[PDB]
Formats: C-alpha cells, sequence, structure tokens
C-alpha cells in the first residue's frame, strides 16, 4: 500500500512526506522510530510519533526501559504500533550534537534488516546533526530487506535526490 515513492535502488525508496501522515495512511506492518537510548519521545521523529498515539508510545516506553535499562547507540527494540503500525521499531541512531559516533550509523541500519518491510525516516538526520546524504549512503549500502524512506524537508529532499 506504499504509493507515490521513487525508487532509488532494488530496494530502497523515497518520498517527501510526514512519516505520521505516511502511518496513518499505509498503516505498516513496522514503522521505524527514531529513537534515543532512554526512549524518551521529545521532538524530531519521536515527538510527532508519540503524539500521534496520545502518548501511549511514550508510557509503553517508559515501562520498556523500568524493565530493561537503556537502549545502546546502534541498538534497537520492537514495541507497538499503537494506531500507527503492528509494530513500531525503535532505533537508536548517534546523535552528534551528543558527541556520539558517526561510524554507529552502519550498526543502527543494520536493525533494519531483521524486518521484511519497514516505512522509515533517515536516521541520524535533524536534530541529531548527522548529515543526511551520509545518513541516506549508509542505509542503501547496508539495508538489504524493502525500506520505504519518508523525508519531511522538502529541500532536503530535493537535495537528496538530485547528489544521490
Ligand atoms: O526532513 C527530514 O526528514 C529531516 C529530519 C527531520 C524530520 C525530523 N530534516 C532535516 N535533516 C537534516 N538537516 C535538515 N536541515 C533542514 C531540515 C533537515
Amino acid at each position: 500500500s506504499f504509493s507515490g515513492y521513487l525508487k532509488l535502488t532494488d530496494n530502497v525508496y523515497i518520498k517527501n512526506a510526514d512519516i505520521v501522515e505516511e502511518a496513518k495512511k499505509v498503516k505498516p506492518t513496522v514503522v521505524v522510530n527514531a529513537a534515543n537510548v532512554y526512549l524518551k519521545h521529545g521532538g524530531g521523529v519521536a515527538g510527532a510519533l508519540n503524539k500521534a498515539t496520545n502518548n501511549a508510545m511514550q508510557v509503553e516506553s517508559d515501562d520498556y526501559i523500568a524493565t530493561n535499562g537503556p537502549l545502546k547507540v546502534g541498538g534497537s527494540c520492537v514495541l507497538s504500533g499503537h494506531n500507527l503500525a503492528k509494530h513500531c521499531l525503535h532505533v537508536v541512531g548517534p546523535n552528534v550534537n551528543k558527541g556520539e559516533d558517526i561510524q554507529l550509523l552502519k550498526s543502527a541500519y543494520e536493525n533494519f534488516n531483521q524486518h521484511e518491510v519497514l516505512l522509515a525516516p533517515l536516521l541520524s538526520a535533524g536534530i541529531f546533526g548527522a548529515d543526511p546524504i551520509h545518513s541516506l549512503r549508509v542505509c542503501v549500502d547496508t539495508v538489504r530487506t524493502n525500506v520505504y524512506l519518508a523525508v519531511f524537508d522538502k529541500n532536503l529532499y530535493d537535495k537528496l535526490v538530485s547528489s544521490f
């Protein structure tokens, strides 16, 4: 049910869209969240996804952290997708604004390989501070499963496609 995506490689597709609106439209099996190790969904994609679940994603995440402790940078956990998807794969990319190692971005994308198809944002882009052109390159060179990338910013989408 994904539509209006531009094909980049055999398995990677991209579209200028709000991932929350895309998730409500498609109801994918897996939506990826650009999480931090604490699953504190304050801003960016995480804040937007959480707000669409009426804060149910934050309640569930806090119970997960209380039981298991924080995730590793480069790591992930599968939780409920609530009203947006069957599951939400919370993936932690490196936040270069917090001094985290950019080499962990490839480890972050490797988490996508455990799922046949995913709706996702560019990891470590936005307020995580990494170069989005670099993040898209790591994605197509690491992910082997079917990934549908939603890029919110129009000007960034245009730059990604024209420079790919
Ligand atoms: O549009 C995106 O998908 C990303 C992540 C954002 C949606 C959470 N935005 C950006 N990423 C990197 N640099 C940027 N400069 C201006 C916008 C921008």
